[PDB]
């Protein structure tokens, strides 16, 4: 209702090619980004100090939907197992919480922007695009809202 109108958190995109490797997250709540996405999703977490949620908004490219919401939950450890995910292009690993498992479609979000991203549709975002926190809450509210 006015949930989600909080003033600390950070939002990123996530863009998996993988359907095996969302499911491999929601099973073990881990994840992996390329190298320059960890990095930037290390330091949100970071310098968040445990002051507000990071949340993450998973979509598969392709798919037409976003599949579901998972919030950070370590930093990024670096030295890690290799080849875990469907395609061993990964070093590393974080921890995530899954909050949410719902396929959401494009539709219901085309029309929010991403005033950082010279003002694209969110649905049309690459991997760790940050969502700035007012749009966020839009988001999250058509989310949690779906059905
Ligand atoms: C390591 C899991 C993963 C798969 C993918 O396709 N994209 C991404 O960023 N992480």
């Amino acid at each position: 209702n006015l949930y989600f109108q909080m003033k600390h958190g950070r939002v990123f995109i996530i863009k998996s090619y993988s359907e095996d490797d969302i499911h491999r997250s929601i099973k073990y709540n881990i994840w992996c980004s390329t190298e320059h996405g960890n990095k930037r999703l290390d330091a949100a977490y970071r310098s968040m100090n445990g002051k507000g949620p990071v949340y993450l908004l998973f979509s598969v490219n392709g798919s037409g939907h976003f599949c579901g919401v998972a919030e950070m939950k370590s930093a990024v450890d670096y030295n890690t197992c290799a080849g875990v995910w469907s395609q061993d292009k990964w070093k590393g690993r974080f921890d995530v919480r899954w909050i949410f498992v719902k396929d959401v479609p494009n539709s219901q979000l085309r029309h929010i922007r991403l005033e950082n991203n010279e003002n694209k549709p969110v649905t049309n975002s690459r991997d760790t695009q940050e969502v700035p926190l007012e749009k966020a809450k839009q988001v999250l509210k058509i989310i949690a809202s779906y059905k």
